[PDB]
């Protein structure tokens, strides 16, 4: 269990650590570490919420719905914070690319690969510190989305997270 601090993810926001800077999160008010599901699964309009029961609110896609965190293209610091920390795989990263559309479902084919960084099977510290690349042909509002494999079962920790790039 566990979430992105920063830049702040969808459901973290939703939380009073998060600022309440999302309303309407649903389980994210209060847990927002606990978006699991199997690995790979990627459901068109379902990606914020993994499909998980009680996380649908984050589902809402508009191009205003969701308090973004202002970035640059380029290196950019991601902080995860473990709630329980699980033996781990893998962290994946994707990001939608130019010219997705904001007023539309989420759909993994939209997004590109950003970073891939291997859990090597073991138990991460409770704050996990990694840099991505942003690349340059993004620019305003896009979606980050994370994906923190675990080594030990099937599942997976999924965070979209809202940025605008300038
Ligand atoms: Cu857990």
């Amino acid at each position: 269990h566990g979430y992105v601090a920063s830049p702040g993810s969808r459901a973290f926001f939703g939380s009073s650590a998060g600022g309440n800077l999302n309303t309407n999160v649903g389980r994210a008010q209060w847990e927002p570490q606990s978006i699991e599901a199997p690995k790979n699964t990627f459901i068109t309009g379902k990606l914020a919420s993994a499909g998980v029961s009680g996380f649908e609110p984050l589902d809402e896609q508009t191009a205003t719905r969701w308090h973004k965190t202002n970035i640059t293209t380029g290196p950019l610091d991601i902080t995860w914070n473990l709630t329980a920390q699980h033996r781990t795989a893998s962290w994946d990263y994707y990001i939608t690319k130019n010219g997705w559309n904001p007023n539309q479902p989420l759909d993994i084919k939209n997004f590109d690969k950003i970073a891939s960084i291997d859990g090597k099977q073991e138990v991460p510290n409770k704050v996990v510190k990694q840099t991505i690349n942003i690349p340059t042909d993004r620019k305003g509002y896009h979606v980050i989305y994370a994906v923190w494999g675990i080594g030990d079962t099937v599942n997976a920790f999924y965070q979209a997270i809202d940025v605008n790039i300038q």
